[PDB]
């Protein structure tokens, strides 16, 4: 505590060295972010922890299943009714085919060298329902008719790659002629940057297609969200604040008289942007990278906090004048430093605290932005303790100058008990309305709303009627053991009753995964079926694979009519599992349907002597909502613990970016429930009262209460950046109460010691500092993010920010004086 009163005081008696060091120590960080600053752009590495299970098992999916097809979806929608018609039709069997054929991305690199193709001599996988008529324009007459067929029987009319395309795949509506939208759907297996070069190019060739007239598109490429997320243009937003804050600044910090102190609203401002530099130059040495938050949300957070304690010094050194006359300039502003200091270091104690409390969330982007906030509330912290300080001692000692309201006060303090009824009230209502928080976080939200991906997300929500696929990826199993391979087969009267294929059939009717499940174990056991007299045919006398070219009667099936059992009697086992699983593995689809090279090619993990690892795939229903999302999330993990005995676990490309949701509703208590009993025992340790601590963490509670409940009727979700929002939310409201509470718990002998006059004094001391010097100057602040780009800078950190300066207020002006006086 008394360390500020002396780094104040070094400060007064050598202003020009510590002003000197500023801008040394600012001209080498600002030069540090000049050079080795670097941005953060993947939407992996902002909102994916690198140490969850969900990213790990992410990677084991891509390191022995490959990494998921890189996915190219455009909607073409007709809003006010069906999109199909031979004009649209005609529009975009050209526009599909130059997509796909003859859209190179410069490098001469096109779709048919980056696209999925289930064998290395079949075709480009295209999800559109182009590909029901192989890519080519159906009869002006018969395409009607054509297509409802294709999609009432996806197998009359295969693709040139040979994979059926269901109407839910490729349409809103089931009925095709009336759907509103159609969906074309690219996979890529290439993963090198020629993939990324090539989605650039179509990226900018869809924002510069034409579509006709009543029709409108929107796309998303595999690129397009980290392109869309990182495009932002807000440096005339920042400067608009701190002209803002510089109008404010001169107003408040204007002398008694109403003499202008223009440097001292210029400092102060400056002393916030090199908070904000020497910050992120400081975490730059240390290898962190800023994101979007940083550069959208920590200028307008700093300056909402950054500012407030150089009101508090400058009035409180304005009231040194009129008080203690006698006193010289220095004196006055080490004694106004000196009274100040405990409030100030303990508020910024809890900001500081709250700010590492919140850096527990891991999402990458969430924690740099706790980091960063950290960092910068310190080094604004010592600047105004020592930059200002030197700034107030030089500037006063060259300008030589000689020098509702307590209404309110007194007829507030009337309804005291009336007060803590309506407040009391307020949050045992504010209670109730805690469990209707909504989790999740909104896609379109995190995009400009000028961004097309707008109009994607609403698509997808609209008119996508399939959902993420689920892989079932199971491990370490010995399938060339009889009593392993039971406990995944569904086909089989000895298969497990909890079998993989058993439960996960009966999870269709009762989870959000309802699609079949792609066993590939039961298909190479059907495969072994002598009654397919195509599958499995070897050389009459040899154990070696039946040539295609071969005729009948030259050739015999692996089992005879006698050793293949429904009951798994006879089927092969040991090294004679792995003996003619590669034949199954390698059959072609054309003679034997049961044939696993096309569909599980690439599903098994294996050699020689066993199957390391393999993959069952189904997928998720339609997901159309945060909590469809969070509940497709949850049941992947429930069903991956139905298999004790499974070395297994499901994978989603989507669920990387669910984790938090599993564990946001614990950790939402456990990290706010932490953050009130660190201000209980800051609070304790500087009050020296727990009575008055206890009040203040406890006036902190209904704050955070009353907000958690607007969040939920100002329909603000919960997720990673509302969690550290509402942490922050919880050292924003100590600074509006620890003024307060600290004036009623100190006050001068000359006044009585009465609890009524204790908190008369409070308000006729501070009550001013509290509204000029952190109510309005917070508003000024954060009052910009409601008109920032990206919705989310407004939804989640204005709406909450603005929220807790309001409910705040409330609290530390009306009910804490109420609760003062009594208790
Ligand atoms: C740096 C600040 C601005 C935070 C950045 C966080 C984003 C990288 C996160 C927040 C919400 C996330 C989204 C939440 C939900 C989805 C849906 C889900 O997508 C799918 O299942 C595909 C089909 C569909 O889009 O519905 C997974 C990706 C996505 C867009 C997420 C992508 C990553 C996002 C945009
Ligand atoms: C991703 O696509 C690139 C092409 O853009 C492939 O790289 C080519 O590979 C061939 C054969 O090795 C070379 O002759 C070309 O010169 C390469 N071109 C470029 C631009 O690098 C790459 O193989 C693809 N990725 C995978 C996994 O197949
Ligand atoms: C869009 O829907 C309206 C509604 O019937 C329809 O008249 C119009 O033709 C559609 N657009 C196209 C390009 O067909
Ligand atoms: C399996 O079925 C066959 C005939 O269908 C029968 O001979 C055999 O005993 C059955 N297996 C077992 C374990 O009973
Ligand atoms: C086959 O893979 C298994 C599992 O990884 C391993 O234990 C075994 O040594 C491998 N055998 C050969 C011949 O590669």
């Amino acid at each position: 505590a008394n360390l500020f009163t002396k780094v104040g005081q070094f400060s007064v008696e050598n202003p020009y060295k510590i002003l000197i060091t500023t801008v040394f120590s600012i001209f080498v960080f600002s030069f540090i972010i000049f050079q080795y600053a670097t941005l953060e752009t993947d939407p992996i590495n902002l909102w994916v922890s690198k140490n969850s299970e969900k990213f790990k098992e992410k990677e084991y999916f891509d390191d022995n299943f490959g990494p998921f097809y890189r996915t190219e979806q455009i909607f073409v929608v007709n809003e006010t009714g069906p999109v199909l018609s031979y004009e649209t039709l005609h529009w975009w069997f050209d526009v599909e085919n130059f997509i796909t054929e003859e859209l190179q991305s410069s490098e001469n690199i096109g779709y048919q060298d980056l696209c999925f193709r289930p064998t290395e001599d079949s075709t480009c996988v295209i999800e559109s329902f182009t590909q029901y008529f192989q890519g080519a324009l159906p009869n002006k007459d018969s395409w009607k008719r054509e297509l409802q067929e294709c999609g009432k029987f996806p197998v009359n009319c295969l693709p040139t790659f040979q994979q059926p395309l269901k109407t839910n795949l490729l349409f809103s509506d089931d009925d095709i002629l009336n759907a509103h939208a159609f969906v074309v759907t690219l996979l890529l297996t290439n993963h090198t940057q020629s993939a990324n070069r090539w989605e650039e190019r179509l990226e900018e060739y869809l924002l510069d297609l034409k579509v006709p007239e009543g029709l409108r598109i929107s796309f998303n490429t595999e690129i397009s969200l980290e392109k869309e997320l990182n495009n932002n243009n807000d440096i005339s937003t920042v400067a608009i604040s701190y002209l803002m804050m510089f109008l404010y600044a001169t107003w408040a910090l204007r002398r008694k008289d109403g003499k202008t102190r223009l440097l001292l609203g210029i400092s102060g401002l400056l002393i916030v942007l090199a908070s904000i530099v020497c910050a992120a130059g400081f975490l730059t040495l240390f290898g962190l990278k800023s994101t979007l938050i940083i550069a959208e949300v920590i200028p307008f957070l700093i300056l909402a906090i950054g500012i407030d304690n150089i009101f508090l010094i400058t009035h409180e050194y304005d009231r040194n004048c009129e008080q203690k006359p006698e006193y010289s300039i220095d004196q006055k502003i080490i004694s106004a430093i000196g009274r100040m200091s405990p409030s100030i270091l303990m508020s910024l104690l809890c900001q500081t605290g709250c700010f590492l409390i919140a850096a527990f969330v891991t999402m990458p982007a969430v924690h740099n932005f706790a980091i960063y906030s950290t960092v910068s509330v310190i080094f604004n912290g010592v600047l105004q303790l020592t930059a200002y300080v030197s700034i107030l001692s030089l500037y006063e000692k060259r300008s030589n100058y000689k020098q509702f309201l307590k209404t309110f006060y007194f007829k507030m303090l009337t309804q005291k008990r009336l007060i803590i009824i309506i407040f009391s009230a307020w949050f045992f209502t504010s209670l109730v309305f805690l469990p209707e928080i909504q989790f999740g976080l909104d896609q379109t939200l995190a995009v400009p709303q000028d961004s097309y991906l707008v109009d994607y997300f609403k698509d997808v929500y609209s008119f996508l009627n399939v959902g993420p696929p689920v892989y079932m990826v199971v491990k370490n199993l010995d399938l060339t053991k009889r009593q392993n391979q039971q406990k995944i087969c569904g086909k089989f009267t000895t298969c497990e009753r909890d079998s993989l294929a058993n439960v996960l059939e009966q999870e269709r009717h009762r989870s959000t995964i309802t699609e079949p499940l792609a066993n590939w174990l039961d298909d190479y056991f059907m495969f072994l079926n002598p009654q397919n007299d195509q599958c499995c045919r070897l050389k009459k006398g040899t154990d070696e694979v039946c040539p295609p070219s071969f005729p009948s009667r030259r050739c015999e099936t692996c089992f005879q009519q006698g050793s293949w059992n429904y009951n798994m009697s006879g089927f092969p086992e040991g090294k004679d599992f792995m003996e003619y699983l590669s034949i199954w593995i390698n059959a072609p689809s054309d003679p034997c349907p049961l044939g696993g090279r096309a569909p599980y090619s690439t599903a098994l993990v294996y050699n020689e002597t066993s199957v390391s690892a393999s993959v069952f795939r189904t997928a998720h229903h339609p997901l159309r909502s945060q909590k469809d999302f969070i509940q497709a999330y949850s049941d992947g993990v429930r069903i991956s613990s139905s298999f004790p005995e499974l070395d297994m676990f499901a994978y989603s490309p989507f669920y990387i970016f669910f984790v938090q949701y599993q564990t946001l509703g614990p950790l939402t208590l456990k990290l706010i429930g932490s953050a009130i009993i660190l201000i209980f025992f800051i609070s304790s340790v500087f009050l020296q009262n727990i009575r008055s601590s206890f009040l203040l963490a406890l006036v902190v509670t209904m704050i955070i209460v009353d907000i958690g409940a607007l969040m939920a009727l100002l329909g603000i979700s919960l997720n990673a950046v509302s969690l550290v929002n509402l942490i922050i939310c919880v050292g924003l409201g100590v600074e509006f109460c620890v003024h307060i509470v600290r004036s009623f718990t100190v006050v001068p002998s000359e006044t009585k010691k009465d609890a009524n006059s204790r908190v008369l004094y409070s308000l006729n001391t501070i009550g001013e500092s509290v509204i000029k010097g952190i109510t309005l100057t917070k508003f000024i602040g954060v009052c910009v993010l409601a008109f920032a780009q990206s919705k989310i800078f407004d939804v989640f950190y204005f709406r909450m920010w603005f929220t807790l300066i309001i409910v705040a207020a409330l609290h530390a002006l009306l009910f804490l004086p109420a609760l003062l006086s009594l208790f």
